[PDB]
């Protein structure tokens, strides 16, 4: 003779996850890339098809994105005591000044840029929304990972961070 | 009318191992839970990795489902406990309305075989297998149903009946 009955927890990527995900896609300018430098600490970006359809195609290192933005800084001007002023005289020919680069980005702020020479990573993982916090958390433990992207069927969902997670579970 | 007047030779794990298997994965839904409990009588099924991979991580005791099944529906009528299910028209019951209602709501909804208990398989039964080997296997171990697998896939479930009918027509 025996009853019937029980009780749990239940949270999930989802009730954690963060929906407005900051991502850079391949029909973004480069405004885009410097609006992401610029208005964000990541260190690195979810790849995206297109901001509509959404297909997560990898992630960007921000390191990889000022390279890209730095190449075509350079490859723009690339035409081939005094006032002083700043400038990124990178390189070693003559000062890059600062008041160029601002030029540069009111002229090149719309054009949409090129990712061939940039390196997109790709994730070793799946991470779904059914997800489990604590399956979400072995999962960043066992990488070791700091963000990952919540995905349905290859189009990004949402981003999750391990600050978010270990709270959550302490919560 | 009928037929038949035939025998076998050397038989093995596949000439009776049935392949269409009823099968939990971690994947499915509560709704595949109450199908596998209202349409089979078996104790218990492979729990599989997805239905596609078809991973054999184990098996699930039908009381096992029958709890993750009523862990959930208990808690989805708010937050306690205490509470029998029960025929409508002896307060705070889960009336069986509530629990139709209930599936209808969450048919779709996927498991979560975390609170479950899964339990590893202590052998291993492929196909190759000759019909003696594996009624050696079940007699040993005191088996009814095993899951003839391939390199970790599940293939089919053979059943002590079945292998001895075998081993004598």
């Amino acid at each position: 003779l025996s009853w019937s009955s029980a009780n749990k927890y239940n949270i999930q990527v989802g009730d954690i996850m963060v929906r407005d995900v900051t991502s850079i896609a391949s029909t973004s300018t480069y405004g885009d890339l410097l609006h992401v430098l610029r208005q964000t600490k990541l260190k690195f970006f979810p790849f995206v098809d297109t901001p509509d359809t959404n297909t997560l195609l990898g992630s960007i290192d921000r390191t990889e994105v000022e390279g890209l933005l730095q190449r075509r800084i350079s490859a723009y001007r690339r035409q081939p005591k005094q006032k002083g002023t700043g400038q990124v005289a990178s390189r070693f020919e003559e000062m890059l000044t600062l008041e160029e680069i601002y030029r540069w980005e009111q002229r090149e702020k719309n054009v949409v840029v090129n990712f061939e020479t940039c390196r997109i990573d790709q994730s070793p993982f799946q991470l779904v929304e059914g997800t489990s916090l604590q399956k979400t958390h072995t999962l960043f433990s066992l990488l070791g990972l700091d963000r990952a992207y919540v995905t349905s069927m290859g189009k990004l969902v949402g981003v999750v961070a391990l600050a978010e997670i270990q709270a959550a579970i302490e919560g």
